[PDB]
């Protein structure tokens, strides 16, 4: 009954996280009311997040329920070298978004001249470029790879795939990926949510008498929330597993991981809430 009962749940997974960064994809493409210096970092996480959708889950719920690896030794560090990039690329763009959200509130005046539609394609490439040099190289290079007996078992079975990493990738891996975009992104919400209240107070001092912090404090926690408690949890047992032996086991280790890749499936939902969005996506169905 567990066979039965858990690939229904990874289907819908699938079809969740495709049906939602598809639409948005298409709706981009679509409307010309859309296309914004802003949007362009959505459509990049759209399409990260369908890339994910697509190579990476299939793959790694039907290994999990077969329990062999049935395709080539070839075919699993090419997994494994995509599921890194989508990782890494996924998060990298939500600091980028972050940033240029801060630097409309800091600096309106300068805004419009510091972001360019030419700018935005330079920083999208170097942030891809950024995300495969930390995924395909050292994996396809067998720089990663354990010195250790079930390591080296592992290795040599082609049914057998598990993921074995040394400490130092293990650790330059996790600082890439994960704690760097997470200072940037405290340090920009943190300044973000000090102007909007200086903003309120001012306009509470100018027209108190007449009648006419709930907006930005549940807007930060629904953006902040969604991602720190969906991928902190998985980035510190990275860190750990490879200090203490006996200390993390693998039923864990593989659980937080799959936690954090439904991530994507809630980005259009977080980041496409604006009317404008709601009416591109009413005139495409219905
Ligand atoms: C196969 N699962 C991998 C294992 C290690 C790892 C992941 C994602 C980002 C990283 O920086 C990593 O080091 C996970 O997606």
């Amino acid at each position: 009954v567990w066979v039965v009962g858990m690939g229904i749940v990874m289907s819908l997974i699938v079809l969740a996280i495709v049906f939602g960064n598809v639409l948005v994809i298409t709706a981009i493409a679509k409307f010309e009311r859309l296309q914004t210096v802003t949007n362009y970092f959505i459509t990049s996480l759209a399409c990260a997040d369908l890339v994910m959708g697509l190579a990476v889950v299939p793959f790694g719920a039907a290994h999990i329920l077969t329990k062999t690896w049935t395709f080539g030794n070839f075919w699993c560090e090419f997994w494994t070298s995509i599921d890194v990039l989508c990782v890494t690329a996924s998060i990298e763009t939500l600091c980028v978004i972050a940033v240029d959200r801060y630097f409309a509130i800091t600096s309106p005046f300068k805004y419009q001249s510091l972001l360019t539609k030419n700018k935005a394609r330079v920083i999208i490439l170097m942030v891809w470029i950024v995300s495969g040099l930390t995924s395909f190289l050292p994996i396809q290079m067998h720089w990663y790879r354990a010195t250790h007996q079930e390591a080296i078992n592992c290795y040599a079975e082609e049914t057998c795939c598990d993921f074995f990493t040394n400490q130092a990738y293990a650790i330059a891996s996790s600082i890439v990926s994960f704690y760097v975009p997470l200072v940037i992104m405290v340090f920009v919400y943190s300044r973000v949510f000090q102007e909007a209240k200086r903003q309120l107070q001012k306009i509470d001092k100018s027209e108190g008498r007449f009648h006419v912090e709930h907006k930005a404090l549940k807007t930060l926690g629904i953006i902040m929330g969604t991602f720190t408690l969906c991928w902190l949890p998985f980035f510190i047992v990275n860190i750990v597993h490879v200090i203490q032996d006996n200390l993390i086991r693998k039923e864990v280790y593989i659980l937080l991981n799959w936690i954090g890749y439904v991530n994507s499936g809630f980005n259009p939902l977080i980041y496409c809430r604006s009317p404008d969005f709601r009416i591109a996506f009413q005139e495409l169905l219905c």
